[PDB]
């Protein structure tokens, strides 16, 4: 479980992410798609995007960054008591979208990367470790739901 101090470091930098959810969402989805191209295949709606320039110019992809970051934000603010927020997400990413857990690791590493570039002063190693611990909790609670549904993997 994160400490209260750890949750504080997480929510403090998240409050900065919220000053521009759109730009963050963009960078994060683009970094995911460049680093792990197999991830982009899972979206019929973004599959036609071939370059970074194309991805940067797509209003829809930017609309979907907002969506994803808003969902994650609602979960972060619960500081671990995220049962009702996490249940729908896992059911859908397992049974409808077909997203292995590993990809959830990839997107985590992208989020950490982008938070670092954009918020150095608020994202030292101590905030880094705290954010990692939160995104592990996330992915740990999701995996247990996947396992329930028979999709562990
Ligand atoms: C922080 C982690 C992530 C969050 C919070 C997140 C959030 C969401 C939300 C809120 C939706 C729309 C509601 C729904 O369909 O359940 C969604 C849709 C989707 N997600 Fe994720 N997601 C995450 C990770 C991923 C990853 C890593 C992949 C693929 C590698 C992925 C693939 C999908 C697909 C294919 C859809 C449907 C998109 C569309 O066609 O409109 N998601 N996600």
């Amino acid at each position: 479980v994160l400490s209260e101090g750890e949750w504080q470091l997480v929510l403090h930098v998240w409050a900065k992410v919220e000053a521009d959810v759109a730009g963050h969402g963009q960078d994060i989805l683009i970094r995911l798609f460049k680093s792990h191209p197999e991830t982009l295949e899972k979206f019929d709606r973004f599959k036609h995007l071939k370059t970074e320039a194309e991805m940067k110019a797509s209003e829809d992809l930017k609309k979907h960054g907002v969506t994803v970051l808003t969902a994650l934000g609602a979960i972060l603010k619960k500081k671990g008591h995220h049962e009702a927020e996490l249940k729908p997400l896992a059911q859908s990413h397992a049974t409808k979208h077909k997203i292995p857990i590993k990809y959830l690791e990839f997107i985590s590493e992208a989020i950490i990367h982008v938070l670092h570039s954009r918020h150095p002063g608020d994202f030292g190693a101590d905030a880094q470790g705290a954010m990692n611990k939160a995104l592990e909790l996330f992915r740990k609670d999701i995996a247990a739901k996947y396992k329930e549904l028979g999709y562990q993997g």
